[PDB]
């Protein structure tokens, strides 16, 4: 079973895009990575006592004040994901025995500060649907962890909510941010390496475009992209399962050339995984286009993978610039003409092919919010 490189745990593949502390009209980004890693690694050990849906306990205004620790509402640690994560996934990651709410999914896990009783509460939240699952839990380290957070809070980058478009608001810096830049010179993978690992039997592949009569492997060097296809589209797999299957598949084929994380799943169930550097998404710049796609894309069939598209190179080993603050981001998107801000779904930090930049998700498309306006 030819492989290609290293091993990756599910908790490494699907995890929060970032972490924020919301409280009293303020918002602080948890930028210390070791702290992010500490929270993420300890969370799965918080033993679940019970789970209950409490969505009906809040109206629109209530939900928002609570979610962001407005006024008297306790401050909240917000673990933001890139897509609504199926509850099936959280159950696996945390070894939960729970089996109800089988159809729910969430894009945020929030943890309130000041939980003193033995029974503490965390919440699985699907923001736009305002759905909330209250998870009662026991934690040996909650107190220590929430203590560090609260103490390092003051020196955390300050973010606020900017209303861009007329339908949503986006977490963005109060002022510009200073972040390190690029590096380069990939590693690249030989077409033969993909062949030996992707075909169940490389001895019969022929014809660079290679096939074994029932599976094509296209390596386009100019696009720095490899493609592996086989003709249906799964029907027996629910979102959670497709994600699990993708994890196992990328693991069994040694696809983890770099640290890849699940980003989201398509309307047509195409799962996207991106290369992450410093817990930051690595995307492709608009102009000076390096490659054609920097994300691993997986499409499943009922008993086989339909298509797998990925980079034919790797990175990850070893300047300085300023990224707009948000008022600068708002004003820009305010007069760019290209896209309609009412269509912006998400705005987030991303390295560009590696330069810190703000990226937006507009109608599935992911565009670098740069002066290339």
């Amino acid at each position: 079973h030819k492989i290609e490189k290293t091993t990756q745990k599910l908790s490494e593949t699907v995890r929060p895009r970032d972490m924020f502390i919301h409280d009293d009209g303020a918002h602080y980004k948890v930028d210390d990575n070791a702290l992010y890693e500490e929270i993420w690694s300890d969370l799965p050990h918080w033993d679940v006592k019970g789970i209950k849906d409490i969505s009906d306990q809040y109206d629109k205004a209530g939900f928002k004040s609570w979610f962001y620790g407005i006024g008297g509402s306790e401050a909240k640690l917000d673990l933001q994901f890139s897509d609504t994560i199926p509850i099936d996934i959280f159950q696996t990651l945390f070894k939960w025995s729970n089996q109800s709410f089988e159809y729910s999914s969430f894009d945020h896990i929030l943890i309130p500060f000041n939980e003193t009783k033995a029974n503490k509460k965390i919440y699985l939240v699907s923001y736009s649907k305002q759905l909330i699952l209250e998870v009662t839990v026991e934690s040996a380290n909650y107190r220590n962890i929430m203590n560090d957070l609260k103490n390092r809070q003051s020196n955390m980058p300050a973010f606020s909510l900017f209303s861009i478009g007329s339908k949503k608001e986006f977490l963005l810096p109060n002022k510009p941010l200073t972040m390190d830049k690029k590096e380069f010179v990939t590693e690249s993978i030989k077409t033969n390496t993909f062949k030996q690992a992707l075909f169940s039997d490389p001895s019969i592949v022929r014809e660079n475009v290679l096939t074994d009569g029932i599976s094509r492997l296209d390596v386009n060097l100019s696009q720095r992209q490899v493609q592996f296809q086989q003709l249906v589209q799964s029907t027996s797999y629910q979102t959670g399962e497709l994600i699990k299957k993708s994890q196992k598949y990328l693991e069994d084929t040694g696809s983890w050339t770099d640290h890849y994380q699940f980003f989201n799943i398509n309307d047509s169930q195409q799962l996207s995984f991106y290369i992450f550097m410093d817990q930051i998404p690595v995307i492709n710049s608009t102009a000076k286009p390096f490659g054609a796609t920097s994300a691993i894309t997986v499409q499943w069939a009922n008993d086989d993978i339909l298509s797998y598209k990925r980079p034919n190179y790797s990175l990850g080993t070893n300047s300085e610039t300023e990224l707009m603050g948000g008022s600068e981001v708002k004003m820009l998107l305010s007069k760019q003409t290209a896209y309609d801000t009412d269509k912006i779904d998400q705005i987030f930090l991303a390295y560009q092919l590696l330069e810190p930049v703000w990226a937006m998700k507009v109608n599935g498309k992911i565009v670098p919010i740069t002066k290339d306006l």
